[PDB]
Formats: structure tokens, C-alpha cells, sequence
């Protein structure tokens, strides 16, 4: 009965940490602990460092060739051994099978992207600007590293992360979040055996504790974050104040506007799969829905739509939407139910009291889908991060454009509908990044760049993509000089370069 | 006898302040009051934001080709008037008619690939990603945009701040430097001649209180600075802590590595332009030089090089460097070099007790050179921003590298040599994002991007280039479905979109 | 009274010809000499190209800097003198004067896009592909180029042609039209008053013999071509033979796809203006509209709306289209009009017979709208380049695509619809390299590509854009290795490069 | 022992040929009988491009990322299939095993950039570029591509051609060497084997009749060739006379410059290599060198290298340089070597008489030599394509330049020299696309483009690279204009659009 312990990643070696606390791995299908993650000691992380200090140089001077390659043997192991993470993301974080094969899909996607390293790190030049002058620049990397992922997706984050900025020359110091480091574990694993030199990359698990060393050391010279806002900004500041770049996705309340014209059946499903697919527990999650004019009709068709939800277990066959992270999102999903019902808010559909066969101690939630809220609500303001839709009722989609510039959260936004003036006209005046026409989860493909909002982001460049690749390296621009008068030696030039 | 007073440029308009609070403008070469500029009252600065938030959405909503015809016609009008702006910098900064001269047209130049916004604000497609869906993206304005620029640049700063902002769609409230604002008033008028319409760009004067009003103001979006280390790490971090992304070139100290087989007499040349051209007061100038090897013999031909310089007012024929800024930065450059003097250091040619005939008031300081300097001593690790040369020599160019990889300030540097493998060896190890290949001056030109280093820039993208319009423009991606059963109603789609 | 000549512009200098043929210029509204044009002899055109050739180094040699300020004050002269081009244009060509200001602005719009250059003009590079070993490329004028524009646009063709290929440090030699060359003369002063170096840009004229030379001459490296197929087919043919890079933009079919949802009024309005707009001699005239579904019922109103144009000369104010070119496009017309009748076609509204008071001479045609068209029918076949629209009925949009497809000719269609389904699906499906979504005529702007298609030209790359850039310039790729080794000479290296 | 033969690739299935006429298949190291390839007849070869055309459609409505993952699978098949190919290329064409093993190499890398179609294949959008009006293009497939590849290369110049067209979308019929089939055969059962549809892909076998076939098809949109002038010329006029865009690569006499300051045994050893490697059966070999001033002293030493070559079989251990493809070649490389002899030539290393232990049938010619050749010589104008280095003397770099300006092949140049100012001198001055720095073989890598020159290389757009992705492909530029009005039908709009 001895309880499993998550290894560390440090020198390219997995060992067991010599910390004395522990935090406990809960499955949340039945709460039961699986596993143990330590809290990386200060000797570990710095070790932890030293290693992707020793690694970078020699990892950095090798060719962009010898990189590609070993991303793509990388992304053939991860196609290779696709399944057993996805079982390890379902048994871990508690989302569907489907959902965590999504998600290994989707990682599987930004690696192939970073694949692409050959044409991504070119630079430019510019030939005779001045009487035999030239000028040109080149990409370089930038140095050690570090990730914070967040616990919704165990894979998708790390493979956002890493491999970006390992490609490009870098040392990555990964922390993945201490509910799901499995993911995380075998993902560095299928990486070492790609070919990827000891040391290269490193991984460290704790608390806080290891968010501060990793804002602290003078040798990181960028940070990714994904997850809350609290987290984020306070990540975001510490780094700025030392010095080093940060891009932080932080918390999201994506808006649906559903237009009149708009296909009744396909628009109900894609917002049933948006707001309550894997559990809502989604930085894109379409959480709200805005019924433009005569679209208030699809209430009680949204709600028999979401009625036919199935809530079980991950890894049961059949099933649409796992349990929640932990008890404590639970327990703050029902107090903000709760919270909104008091307020005045009306509840068409409640699954708080859900229970299911077989997993009475898991951390289940039913589709919830609450009407008549009002901007002012704390349901509202507040990030449920959880299987709850809020509906707001506006008469023009002027209104409901106002109310969605208003909202500080623009991490994305979808618009529903069959003319394109309207799509237009709202893609147009809405101040969101990531806008929707008839697509209600619209997460930027690889080859384009998570374009986050005025709050659900920070930090200057994105995270993948052109932008994603010039984050993780830097410019070196060279103005070189040869005279032609040095090539032939007949006399020295006492003559300084003039236009 | 009245001194003329500086106006606000708020609204379109050039308004006195009503302020209580002045500060004189001193003629460095004589040290006599030519103006004072006020500093903006907190009402002043509010109307002026408000006008900048007016401007924003009529004139985003302009067309890029209106903004590019106001951009070339902006353009022509600082053509046809170069040498009066040429002969107010040389009045109020001091610098020489040429140096102004050659500001004014790097700033035209910095305008004129600032005109390639049609070209440079292009977003990317991707057709049929999924049955019947699309994906792509568009650069947007950020909002109302602020800048700070130094004494140094009276013209070249700001025209990389402003006009980038503008081209893009950004509405900026720029604060020059309040030793030099006559430029900036002559910039801002020529502006609003070439059709900017009224509020799209608004100026505003003052100390600390202007600059903590930009850093604190949340309408304000962006934020460009040039200057020193201590107030570029202030406003860094004061605009980082308020979400603000800050782009902010920190002072620097550029090395000039001389090798045995470098052209003798153009070096030297080089040498001398770049260590005392405009007085030294530029954040590029060479005030560092490492003989490598055999070029310890060339100290004599360098200080007999620096022996012929003219220092006379920026006005007068002939004049090579122009007086400093203030007195307080001639005192600061002579006590540098006696805490030079004090720790061992061997001074070749001293220029402290320099007098010109008819400007005995100035605050002029000859050419010096500083000989047997080590990385250890003050006059190396502070920034001289004087026309001061630091020499330093070493047996090997690896002992160079390891000097220059050891100083924080990279923001350039340089090496001259004929021989191709230490220039390629020089400029791979190197730990510089600017270097030179016997150019002794490596500003990239407009085109290229300004890549700053770890100690003298902060931020994450560069001032002018592709990174100057990225990081006034933000990006946003949309994802589009428009499945073919809709072109045709015949009966509404039951199925949800699967890739 | 006396004709004015012609002249030759070679060596910089407007030469009168000594040819004994000459070309007598009609005035298309009173069918009045104004003019007469030579055709350039042997002599005349071997010394055009050996001043081009002469001309082609220094040219090159010079920094894009200088070729950018010369372009750019050439744009400015454009606009001081756009509206006496204009009226030249109007004079000669006979199209409406707002017409000729289009065409004006519209080359103005190239040029200003030819001002970057200096971005367009930049290469790629990738640093350390082995050790100690670079790569990177350059972008580099070809060399003498030439250009031979048609009738329809005296001055947007060679605005497109010589302004892109000049600014690259190419040497162009133009070829207008010989019923309009004196805006092309009109542009040459100009351009040679922009400081632009003497024998850079050389013009002549002439109907077969200078075509035939163009397309002979081996010292010229590029070809580019804008006219009807058989001219286009000719020359490709001519240059492809001896080894000549050819762009031969040929006739063109555009079809107007009207849907029932579309706008009724605008989409008539959009119809009217983009068939019977500058005497539909335009290449991307919609001179064929197909209705699909119940946009049958519109034949009236577009009836209605083409009775309400005015035909008069292009001089007189309120004029809509003015006469066509010459005597023999009108009997063309006129013929091809009968031709049509002859099939079975059906006239709503005839122009032949129209007169127009005080211009009796002129080549006048009123609007002519053909109905019950097939695609079997010598109107569809054959290009009017006139003011006639045929109009085609379908069944579904499904027939309209299948029709626009099996038409050859693809240089651009447009689709009128409210529903984006029915656009995308559109856009998608038919094969035409410029499609428009309720844009009747989809010109790309300067920015973009002439992207042209199967029968519409001729060659790979485009006219303008990116691909007109890389169209006038090679890449020079150089793999530069420099052993760190060499950098301190100490033994040769005995080990040839291995990776 | 029967004879085996080569199968045709129709459909997706290997099939025999029914054809009467049969090209045997010899051994260059014993000229043995090892294999058959028919000329597929006229039927075959319509059922393969009707195969091609019915596969295009669906391949070309396929997403880009499904292509993406064809490509990676096929570059693992082939890292896991190369040594078979590589002993398949040293069986039929008979370079050494380590030359075979390159080009698979450079294959491999070639097909690893074909891989990153998700960022090469990327439109452009300028939005807002009217009220309410956007722009942008999009790349998309031509149709049925053609390839004719030549012997030298089994598997390099097919893995240029096919993979890119493919993963642009487009159907390919590559047109392999009759000499070298085997190694397109493995290639084309490797790529079925990846998940490439059946008929996407067919191959045919000819001399004359396939290639006539392929210029006279009107379904083929785009045809790949590289070999000889002669064969170049003739399928590149063939084609742009019936409309298809062709890019020819063909002959090279590329010439290596030897300054006196450049390494001497690294030089030597280069050279050797480059001009003896893969029995200088190359299009980049190095055929010809400059001895530039004091470089006159190493032809003993190069003669001395020379002689340490092994020539021997490609199997065998130990190899340097294989046999000659066929007997005609030796004869034709003897009769040239002969005709320099006659023409006052000197020849300093003669390998013709060479024969091999165990090979005595073989085609083996060793290394040869010649020295005072002139440019007026045959045998510097015409290709040897084989193991022979002509070398010629000046007295300065000047007079290199123009010898290797006045040679009308520039395939490729490089220049042996330690000095910066004579590389840029050289690199800016000869008219070469290729130029190499201490480079002896500067084959552009795949993330750069071939850039073949005036007689080298015949078309508008090159090989592979970006402008691979361009020439395979087609921009669709889309003007779409979606007014605000339309958004919500309130009343017709009856104005047309207006700047």
C-alpha cells in the first residue's frame, strides 16, 4: 500500500526528491490518492539550473538541423505513445479520454509547428546600403528557460512551452502544476528519447516556493505562465521587477452571441460542447452566451440540449464530461451557483446534486446553465472555470457587443450567425483577439499565435507561432564593412566611411 | 527682454501652460537662457489624454493608405525644412550643424520606412484548415500611446516614437526631453501641417510628475523610452505594475576591439568619430576601445588623431564636437576622470581644462583618452556619455571577448580587422545584439530593428522595424466556419463540426 | 495648323524621331489629329538600349536609399501634377476626366507601395548551419527591362510596369500604346525631374517593329505585357524563345454572380457602374452577369439604372463613359452586337444608333445590355471590351460556378450575396485567381498581387506586390565558411569541412 | 538469371509495362545487364494522368495538416529506408555508398522542409482597406505537376520535385531517369506506404516519347526539370508554348578562385573533393579553377592530392569515386580530354588509361588534370560532367572576376580566401547566383532556394525553398466588402460604394 512518487527531471536523469513535503495526487473520479509530488528543495532547483546552464551552451551551438530532427523524432514517439498519455491525463486531471486525446492532439500540433524551426529562425538582410556596407541580422536564443503550466491540460501546455523554446537553442526549466505532472514526466521521457542531450531540459514540482526561485534567479531569462489571474500577475510582476520577459495567459469569460439567423440546432451544440466540454475547465470555455433578439426563443431547447450530457468518469465509455480538479473547485462552483441565485439570477438547469453510479466520491458537477444574468453579478465577474453557462438576453447587437467591450476578460469570443455583415460587423467592433464566426472554441492553430486581451493576458509577445518563436530568441544585427580597397593591399585608408 | 516660453501641444493646438512651476533653457555653449518649458499641470495632462482617447477611433478607422499619404507627406515637409530643425538642435542641444543635420535625416529615414505600413501591417491566411473553415488574422492599433525621449536626439528619438504609433493607428501622447523641446514643438507643427488631424497627437512637458502620470494613467497602452539606466528601470517597472508593455533602451557601454591586421589609419579615424563625435553624448558612441595583441602601438597615432579635433560652439565652421549638455554633466565627466586618475589610470590626453575663444561660458570639454584602464575601475563601469575614451588592451581576442561578454552594457559594439575568421569569430561569441564589422557606429537603419541586450534595453520588443510595428499593433485571429449546407437552407445541421 | 510630335525619350533627352512612318493620335470624341507618333527605327532603339545598358550599373551600385528618394519624389511630382495628367489622359484616350484621376491615383497608389523597397527588398539568412559556417541570400536587379502597356490605361500599366522594376536597380525601357503615349511622356518628365540618373528609363514606340525588337534583343532580361491574348500570346511566346522571364496579362471574361439575397439596389448600382464604367474598356469590367435563382426578376431595374447613364465626351461635366478608342472598336462592337442578335440573344437595351450633341464624330456607344446569352454565343466567347453586358440566367448557384469555370478567361468574377456561406463556398469553388465578395471590380490593391489565372496571363509571377518585386530581382544566395581557426593563423588546416 | 523490370506506377499500384520497346539497365562497375525500364505507351501514360486528375480534387480538398503528417511520415520512412535506397543508388547509378547516403540525406532534408507547408503556405490580409470592405489571398494548388529528373541524382532531385507538390496540394507524375528507376521506385513505395493516397502519385518511364507527352499534355500545369542545356531548352520551350510554366535547371562549368592568403590544404582538399567527388557527375562540381596570383605554385601540390584518390567501385570499401554512368560517357570525357591535349593544353594528371582490380568493364576514368587553359578552349566550354579539373592562371582577382563573368554558365562560384574585403569583392562583383565563401560545394540548403543563373538555369520562379512553395502554387487574392447596413435589413442601400 505504498503510494507511488512523482519523479523529478534534473540532468537528464529522473530522481526521487529528498524533500520532506509532500502533496498529495487525488484522482478525482473517486478522490483517492495515487500519487505523491514533492516540493523541489532549494539544492534540487539549483541543480536544476546549473544543469540548463551547462546544457545551453553546447545545446545552443549545435546545429538548427540537428534540433529539427530531434523534434521530429520527438513527435514521432508522441504519436507513437499518443494513448498511454492520454489514459495518464484521464486517470490524473479526470477529463475524458477524448479530451485528453484532444489535447495530446493539439500538443502533438505545436510540436510539428516548432518542427519548422529551418524556416521560422531566418532572419533578414539588407545588401549595399553603403558603398561596400552590408547589413544583416540573425536570431540567436536567449538562455535558461522556465514554464508554469496550469492543471486543465497536463500535455497541451508543456508542449506549448518547451519545445519552442528548446528548438530555438534554449534550456527549458519546466514546472508543471503538481495535480498533473504525469503528463509532464512522460513527456520528458519521450523527449530524452529522441536525442535530446542530458541536461537540456529540467523539471521541478512544489508550491509557490518553486514559483519564486524560478522569478528570482538572475539565470532565467524568460517565463511562460497559463492559468489564473492572481497567479499570473503576481508571476508577471516578479519577473518584470528582476528583469525577465513573462507572457502570462491568465483567467478568461469568453462570451457566445448567438444572432437570430443563425443555424438553431448546430449553433445549440457547439454551444452545449463549448460551455460544458471537459467539465468548462477550459481558458476558452464559452461559459457565456449572449441571445441577440428573437434568439431567447433557444432557452429551453439549450437546456434539453444540455440535458442529454452524460457525466461519468473519464475513462468510461460514453461519457462527455469528467469531474473537476478537486474538491475545492466544487465547492466554489456551487457557492457561486449559490451566489448568482441570490442576486436574482434564474437556474434552468442544476446538476449540483449530481450523482453517479459508482463514483459518489468524485468531484462531480452537472451542466448548469443559469438565465437573466445581469453584467453587476458576482457569476458573472467571476471566473467559474467550471460546467456552468451564464445567459444574458440583449435586444440589438449593439447591446451585446457593448457588453462584451466591457467585460475585462477577452481571452476569445464567438458570433453565431448566417450573414456575413453581422459576423463582420461584430469581428470588427469587439475588442477581442480571438473571435469566433460560427466557431465557438476558436483556439488559434499552431502556425497562427494565442492572441490574448487587455486581461486574460500579459506581456508583450504571444505564446506560439512567429510570435512564440521570436519570444524564446533574440536579434543580433550585424553592420559589416569591407572596403574594396582592403582586398588588393596597396596603402592604408585614411579616409573615414562617409555617405 | 522676455524669454520665450514653450507651448503644449494639446488638442492641435500650441497652448501656454498655466503652470507655476518653470524650467529655464540654457544655451550650453554660453550658457545663457533661450526659453524655459513648463511642466504640464495635472489638468493639462488629463485634457491632453483625453484628446489622445478622442483621436483613437477616428483615426483607426481611417484607412492604413490615409494614414500612409499623412506619413509621405509628413515626410516631405521635414525635407523641406531639415536645416531649420538642423539649426534648433544645434541651438538648444549644442551639438554641431552637422550632427544635427545627420539626426534630422535618420529621423527621415525612421519616417520613410515608417511608410511602409501598408507592407509591414499585413496579416496571414489559411484557407480550408476544416471542412469549410478558414483562419486568419489582423495587426490592430493598441490604443493611446505615450513616449519619453532623452536630451541627446532632439528629433531622432521621437520620430522613432510618434510617427510609428501614428502610421499604425495609435493615438500618442509623447514627452520630450525638457532640454530640447523646440524640436518636437517644429516636429508637431510640420505634423499637423502635413493633415494629422487635431488631437491625434499631443505633447506634454514636465519633471518626474509627467512621467509618473504616463506610468500611472490607464488609458495609456504602450509606452517607448530612451535615456539612462536609473529612469529607464523606473519606468519599466512602473509601467509594467500597471499592465503597460514598456519598450525601454537603457544606457550602454560600446567596446572597440582593434585587431593587429585592422586598417591603421581608418580605424584610428573611426575610433576618434565615434568616441568624440557629438560630444560623445550618444548612447552608440565607441567609449571603450581593447587593443588586441600588437595595437598597444598604435595609442600615439590615436591620442595624435584625437590632438586634431575642434571644439568649438555647434554653430560656428569647422566644429567637430559641440559643448555638453549642462554644467552639472561637465562636472560629472571631470570627476569621473579623477576618480579615473585616482585609481592608476594614465590619461594621454586630457580636455577638462579646455577654453574656446568666445565661448569661455560653455560647458565644452576637450577630447580625452584614458589609457591602462581595467574592468574594475569606475571611469569603465559607469557610463562617461562625455567625450571620453576608455583603452583597455588584452594579448588574444578571446580575452576581448570575455571582457566584453563580462560588461553588462551590450547595446553595440565593434571590431576592425581584415581578416574574415575574427570578425565571424568575434560576432558568433560575442555577446552583443549589435556588432560592427569596422563600422565603429552599427545603428541598424530603420529597416532592421534596434536590438537592444541584457542591461541596456528592457522589454521584449525592439523600437523601429518589423518589432517597432508589432509592438505598437496587436494581433487578432479569427476563426471562421461557414459550412456549404448553409449557402443553401434546405434544413437545419444537426451535427456538430468535427475535424 | 501643325501636329504636334511625339518625342523620343532616350538618353534622357526628348529627341524628335527621324522615322519617316508615322501614327496619327485621334481625339476618340471628334475623331480630330491632336498628335502623331513615330515609329522608333533601328538606330533609335539600339541607342535606347545601350543607354539603359550604360545606365544599368550605376544605377544598381546605387544604395536602395537613393532609389527610394528619388521614387518618393516622384510620387510627390505625381501628385502636383495628377489632375494635368488627368486631363492629357482624357484628351487622348477620351475616358471621363474622374476616370483618368482613378487611373492617376491608382499608379500613385503603385508607386507609394514601390516606396518600401527598402522592406520589400530584404533577404534571408541562417546562422551557424555548421560549424563555423553561414548562409544567406540577396535579392539583385536583373538588369535591362522593358514594357509594353495598352490603350486603356496610358498611365496605371507603366506605373505598374517601370516604377517597380526602376526602384529594384533595374533599367526599364517602356513601350506605351500608340494611341496614347503622351502620359507616358508626361510621366517621364516627371520622373526625370525627380533626379532620377539620365538614360535609367528610355521610351520608344512603334506597332510590330518595336515589339518584335523588345522581344529579340538579348541584352533585355524581362518582359512585361498588359493587353488582348493574341499580343499577349506573341510576345510571351517571342521572349520565352529566347530566354526572356515574360508576364503577359491577356483578355479577360469576368462574371457577376447576382444571388436572390443580395442587395438589390447596390448590387444594380455596383452592376451598371463596373460594365458601362470607362466605356467597359476595362480588363476587369463585369461585362457578363449571371442570376441565379430569383435574381431573374432584376432584369428591369439593371435596364432601368444603364438608361440613366449619361454618354458624353470625357471633358464635359456629368459625363458617366465616354467614346471608345477608335472607329474600328466600335465596328467590332456593333458586330459582335449583331452577332449576338444573330444567335438568338435577346437586346433589352441598344446604344449602337445613340448621338451625342456637339460630338457627332466621336466614337460614342450607349449602354447595351444583352439577355438569353449562352455560352455558346460569339458575345461570351469573344472579349467586347465595350460597353455591353450579357447576362445569364442559372438554375442554382451550383451552375453559375460550373459555368464561370468552364469559362477560360479568369482574370476576376464577383459574387453579390448577403449570406457568408454562399460567398465562402463561392470563393472556394470557382476557379478564378481575383474573386470578389459584393465587390464588382475586385483589383487588388498595391499591397497584394494582380493574381492572375489560366487564360488571363501568362508567366508565374505577378505584375506588382511581392511577387512584382521578386519578378524584376534574382536571389543571390552566398554559403560563407570562416574556420574559427583562420582567425589566429597558427598551422593550416589539413581536414577538409565534414558535418 | 532473368532479367528483372521495372514496374510502373499507375494508381497507386506497380504494374508492368505492356510496351514493346525496353531499355536495358547496366552496371557502371561491370556494365552488366541488372535491370529493364520500358517506355510506357500512350495509353499507360494517359490512364497515369487521368489517375492524377481524378486524385487531385481530393488530395487538394484535404487540409493542409493531414499533407503535414504524410510528409512526416514519409521522412521517417525514408530515415528508416535509407541505406536500401543508398545501396540501390551505388547498384544502378554507382556513386560510392557514402555519396548515395548524401544525397538521401539532402532528399530527407528536402522532403524535412516540405514538412513545414503549415507556415510556406500562409496567405496575406490588409484589413480595412475601404469601410467596411477587407482583402486577402490565398495559396492553393495548380493541378497535375510534372518532373523529369536526371541520372546523377536517383533521389535528390525526385524528393525536389514530388514531395513539394505534393504537400502543396498538387497531384505530381514524376518522370524519373531511365538509368536510375529503382531509387524512384522505393522512393514512390515509401510515400504509398505513408498514407499518400493511391493515384496521387504516378511515375513513367521514357527517353523522348514521355517527355513530349508531358510538354504536350494540357492537364499538366507545371513541369520540374534538371539535366543537360540541350534537354532543358527543349522541355522549357515545349512548355511555355503550349502554356505550362516550366523551371529548368541545366549544365554547369561553376569555377573555384584560389587567392594567395586562402588555406592552402584546407583549399586543396576542397577543391579536390569537389571537383573529383561523385565522379564529378555534379551540376555543382567544381570543373574549373582560378589560380589567382601566387596560387600558381599549388598545382603540384593538387596534383599531389589528386593522385591519392581511390577509384574504385561504389560498394567497396574505401571508395573516393565511382565509374561513369555509361561507356558513352567515358568515351565522351576521353574525346574532350583529347581535343584540350590538341589545343595546347598540358595535363598534369591523366586518369584515363586507369584501370581497376576485379572492374576491368567498368566505366572508370581517375582523376585528370588540366592546366594553361584558355576560355576560348573546348574543353572549358563544354560540360565535362565528369573527373576532370581544368585550371586556369591570372594575375589579379579583377581578371578572375571577368573570366567567370564572360563564362555563360554560373550554376555556382565559390572563392578560397582568408581576407573579408576579396570575399565581398567577389561575391558583389561575379554575376553568379551561387556564391561560396571557402565553400567548394555551395549548395543552397533547403530552407534556401537554388538559385541558378543566365545559362544555367532557364524559368521565373526556382526549385525548392519559398519560391519552390511559389512555383507550385497560385494566389487567390479576395476583395470582400460586407457593409455595416447589411447586418440588420432595414432598407435597401442605394449607393454605390465610394472611396
Amino acid at each position: 500500500s505504498s503510494v507511488p512518487t512523482v519523479k523529478l527531471f534534473i540532468g537528464g536523469k529522473f530522481v526521487e526528491s529528498k524533500s520532506d513535503k509532500w502533496i498529495d495526487i487525488h484522482n478525482p473520479a473517486t478522490n483517492e490518492v495515487i500519487g505523491r509530488v514533492p516540493q523541489a528543495t532549494k539544492a534540487e532547483m539549483d541543480a536544476a539550473i546549473a544543469s540548463c546552464k551547462r546544457a545551453f551552451p553546447a545545446w545552443a551551438d549545435t546545429s538548427v538541423l540537428s534540433r529539427q530532427q530531434v523534434l521530429l523524432r520527438y513527435q514521432q514517439l508522441i504519436k507513437e505513445n499518443l494513448k498511454e498519455i492520454a489514459k495518464l491525463i484521464t486517470l490524473e486531471q479526470g477529463k475524458t479520454l477524448a479530451d485528453a486525446e484532444g489535447d495530446v492532439f493539439r500538443g502533438l500540433q505545436v510540436v510539428e509547428h516548432a518542427c519548422s524551426v529551418t524556416s521560422l529562425m531566418m532572419g533578414e538582410t539588407m545588401p549595399s546600403i553603403t558603398k561596400d556596407m552590408d547589413l544583416y541580422s540573425y536570431r540567436l536564443p536567449l538562455g535558461v528557460c522556465a514554464g508554469i503550466a496550469p492543471f486543465n491540460f497536463p500535455a497541451m501546455i508543456p508542449l506549448w512551452m518547451f519545445p519552442m523554446a528548446m528548438v530555438c537553442g534554449n534550456t527549458f526549466l519546466m514546472k508543471p502544476s503538481e495535480r498533473v505532472p504525469g503528463a509532464t514526466m512522460l513527456l520528458a521521457k519521450l523527449l530524452q528519447d529522441s536525442g535530446a542531450p542530458d541536461g537540456t531540459l529540467n523539471i521541478i514540482h512544489g508550491q509557490h516556493e518553486a514559483v519564486n526561485f524560478i522569478c528570482d534567479h538572475p539565470d532565467i531569462k524568460a517565463i511562460s505562465f497559463v492559468g489564473s489571474n492572481k497567479a499570473g500577475e503576481y508571476i508577471f510582476e516578479r519577473g518584470s521587477r528582476h528583469g525577465k520577459r513573462v507572457q502570462a495567459n491568465m483567467g478568461a469569460k469568453n462570451h457566445g452571441v448567438v444572432m437570430p439567423d443563425a443555424n438553431k440546432e448546430n449553433t445549440l451544440n457547439q454551444l452545449v460542447g463549448a460551455a460544458f466540454g471537459a467539465a468548462g475547465q477550459r481558458c476558452m470555455a464559452l461559459s457565456t452566451a449572449v441571445l441577440v433578439g428573437e434568439a431567447k426563443k433557444w432557452l429551453p431547447e439549450l437546456v434539453e440540449h444540455a440535458k442529454n450530457l452524460r457525466v461519468n468518469a473519464g475513462d468510461q465509455p460514453g461519457a462527455d464530461l469528467g469531474p473537476l480538479i478537486t474538491p475545492q473547485a466544487k465547492e466554489r462552483v456551487c457557492n457561486l451557483i449559490d451566489s448568482g441565485t441570490k442576486e436574482g439570477a434564474s437556474i434552468l438547469l442544476d446538476g449540483r446534486k449530481i450523482k453517479v453510479k459508482g463514483y459518489e466520491n468524485g468531484n462531480f458537477v452537472g451542466p448548469t446553465i443559469i438565465s437573466n444574468v445581469k453584467p453587476n453579478m458576482t457569476c458573472y465577474k467571476e471566473e467559474i472555470f467550471g460546467p456552468v453557462l451564464v445567459v444574458l438576453e440583449t435586444e440589438t447587437l449593439d447591446e451585446a457587443i457593448q457588453i462584451v467591450n466591457n467585460n475585462p476578460y477577452g481571452n476569445g469570443t464567438a458570433i453565431f450567425t448566417t450573414n456575413g455583415a453581422t459576423a463582420r460587423k461584430y469581428a470588427h467592433l469587439v475588442d477581442v483577439g480571438q473571435v469566433g464566426v460560427n466557431v465557438p472554441i476558436p483556439v488559434p492553430l499552431p502556425m497562427f499565435s494565442f492572441t490574448g486581451s487587455r486581461s486574460s493576458f500579459r506581456g508583450d509577445t504571444n505564446f506560439y507561432g512567429k510570435q512564440g518563436i521570436q519570444f524564446y530568441t533574440q536579434l543580433k544585427t550585424i553592420t559589416s564593412q569591407w572596403k574594396e580597397e582592403d582586398a588588393t593591399l596597396s596603402s592604408p585608408a585614411v579616409v573615414m566611411p562617409t555617405m
